[PDB]
């Protein structure tokens, strides 16, 4: 319905390594909890297995081809097309495969740019700021617990108009 991407990627758009996040950043976890609370998270199967259980107080939706999939607290879908029937604010939550499938369909993106270069094996698709308006850009606060510089972006797809 209202369709957003929600993602953390590094300076080279790495989002993951060995089915885990490359970095430890509690503030971003806090950012995710705040944004998606009361809403819906759609994620691919590997992302779900990585987390290992549903996130509380959210509708959790998992896209998989596995007809045997029936986890407590999770709604299953089997097609991309299923996503557009989900009501409310829906966040595309990962991973790489779902980002690639959805980045041209979403209204907007909440991206946490991790200002570092990590070793990765999964990536967020390339995108241009030519196409995305910076609705907001907020530096994350560093401290003892959060030690990689990072920036919370809210990007909104630009309309194509005649010049
Ligand atoms: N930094 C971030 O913000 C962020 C966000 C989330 C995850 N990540 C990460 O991203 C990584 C995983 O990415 P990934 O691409 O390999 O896996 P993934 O997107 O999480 O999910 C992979 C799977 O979802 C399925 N799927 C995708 N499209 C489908 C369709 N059209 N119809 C039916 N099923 C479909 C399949 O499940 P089946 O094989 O069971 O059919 C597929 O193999 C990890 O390393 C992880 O840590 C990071
Ligand atoms: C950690 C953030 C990763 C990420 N970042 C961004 N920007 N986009 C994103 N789309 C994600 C996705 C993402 C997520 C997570 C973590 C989820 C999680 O542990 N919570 N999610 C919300 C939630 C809701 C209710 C209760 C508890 C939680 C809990 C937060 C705590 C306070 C403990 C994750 O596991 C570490 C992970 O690994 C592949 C990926």
């Amino acid at each position: 319905m209202t369709l957003s991407i929600l993602v953390a990627h590094d300076l080279q758009r790495v989002i993951g390594f060995e089915n885990q996040l490359p970095w430890h950043l509690p503030n971003d976890l806090k950012h995710v909890k705040k944004l998606s609370t009361g809403h819906t998270l759609v994620m691919g199967r590997k992302t779900f297995e990585s987390i290992g259980k549903p996130l509380p107080n959210r509708r959790n939706v998992v896209l998989t081809s596995d007809t045997s999939f029936n986890v407590e607290g999770v709604d299953v879908i089997h097609s991309i097309e299923d996503i557009y029937q989900l009501p409310g604010h829906v966040f595309i939550f990962g991973g790489q495969t779902l980002f690639e499938e959805m980045i041209d369909k979403v209204d907007d993106m909440y991206i946490t740019v991790i200002e570092g270069k990590f070793r990765g094996d999964t990536f967020f698709p390339p995108y241009t700021f030519e196409d995305w308006e910076v609705a907001s850009s907020v530096e994350g606060k560093l401290d003892e617990k959060n030690t990689i510089p990072h920036t919370f972006l809210h990007l909104i797809r630009k309309k194509l108009v005649p010049r």
